Formats: structure tokens, sequence, C-alpha cells
């Protein structure tokens, strides 16, 4: 058993209370969307995979949440982490902006190594909370929390 | 403050006591080297960056260690994690096999997010220890430990 020595991090930073890491990724239509283009709105940056049951399970509550807010006031950037985007989700009647992260870079920069992983970004771009795992996104406490950001 | 839900890992596995993750990467000469080609020898899989003082500081002790073993019995695979390989190290008189990991994939598969990070792989391919950070690789306890693997 050998003792460790001094080391330095080789990861960029992602911090609650600080401005979110910028990113720009391809949509389903091959248009690009960025986090920064949504400044002024509340954004859920969600990392997910079709094979993960907890990712699939949380989608209905997130859809109800988004559709219950005034149009465009809450934005979901649903970043799929799979090598190929799951074709079936292209025709899902949900109010999410589906993105693909083919290089893996955005997922890595967010340190999103467990799925689903959702970062709640406020109107000014601050990560106000990380929610790891599937939750009930339309629960009263959650809706209240989001409203407390406007 | 929202409670987390159930999540699943999106990382492949890297475990002390289990066979090491395979990889094949380009050398300085544009030849490819793999971990598996060194089965039968003790291998130090080392992730490093030129800008990290602890990476630079540990190199002399690792060079002495390798040169003190019978030729080829201990192999260092010195995987540089930088976007571009640091040119100056191409002419370093050291007994390391320098590799580049341009896609970032091998570093990610080893979960090597602090540097230096070294995985000691035995003759049969088992990761026997992870050493995070710069250590004195020619210290008697270390040399003894490596000899205890043959």
């Amino acid at each position: 058993s050998l003792a460790p020595g001094k080391a330095e991090s080789d990861a960029p930073l992602v911090r609650t209370g600080a401005l979110a890491p910028n990113f720009k990724l391809p949509t389903l239509s091959g248009e690009n969307k960025s986090l920064a283009q949504y400044r002024g709105k509340i954004v859920l940056v969600n990392f997910w995979a079709s094979w993960c049951p907890y990712c699939r399970d949380e989608m209905p509550s997130m859809d109800r949440l988004v559709k219950s807010f005034p149009k465009g006031d809450l934005v979901v950037l649903a970043v799929n982490v799979e090598k190929r985007f799951p074709e079936k989700y292209r025709r899902a009647p949900v109010s999410f902006n589906f993105l693909s992260d083919a290089t893996g870079q955005v997922q890595q920069r967010y340190g999103a190594n467990r799925l689903p992983d959702t970062f709640i970004v406020d109107r000014k771009g601050i990560i106000r909370q990380r929610v790891t795992g599937g939750i009930e996104w339309d629960a009263p406490k959650v809706v209240s929390y989001l409203k407390s950001l406007e």
C-alpha cells in the first residue's frame, strides 16, 4: 500500500452559486443551440440516456412542468449522451430541446457522470442547484422552488 | 434544496484487483502501443501534463526506477493528456514510452481526473494499485512493492 502524493485537478470547474459552463450543441434539425442564448429564462440543463430507466421515468413530470409555465419561461436543454441519438425520441411530443453531445465534451465539463443529472440555471446564468437522479419535476416543492427564481 | 433521486453511473469501470482497461494509443513516432502488448511485464500507466509541477517533479525518480530494473521488465506508459504533446519531452533521455490521448478517451476511462495519476498493472494485467499524485518512485518501499509482483 503506497501513500499518495500531491496532485492537481485536470477538470474544469462546475459550481453551484457560480455562472454555468457555456456550451453550444446541435439540435435534431442540425441547428445549434447554446446555453447563453437562453439568458433571461430559467434553464434546466439535463443529461440523459434512453437506456436509463430513471431518465425515462422523469420525463412526463418534466414535460408537465415546462408546459405549465408561460411559453418559453422555462427551457429544458435535454442533452442526450449516447453515441447515436435515439431515433424514437425525435418524434416525442415533449417540450424539451433535444441536443446531442457526440464528443462527450459538454457532459465531461459538467461532471455529469451519473444520469439523469440536471443543472438548474437561473435567469442570470448561475447554477442554483444540481439535481442528480430522477425526481418528480412537477412536485409542488419543485414548482415553488423554480418560481422563487421567477 | 431539492432531494436527489435514483441515478445510474455513466462511467465504465476501473477497479483495483480487476483486469485493467485496454487501450491503444499513438507514440511519438506515430506507431501504436497497447497496454495488452505488455502482458508479462509490470506496467506503470501514468497520466501526466507538462504544466503540472508534481508531474514534472516525479519524473527523475521514475526514470531511475525503470533503469534499475532488468531491461523491459518494468514498462512506463506515460500518457500525456494535453491537446498537443509538449515538444520538449520528445528529446527527453528517459525510459518512458510517451503516448498522447488526443480524444481524452483513455484518461476518461481510467477516471484519471487528478494528475499525476499512475496505475500499477501487474504481469497478468490486474491493477494492483492506483497512486494519485507525485511520489518518490525509487523509494525502497516502492521498489520492494514492485519486486513483490516480480
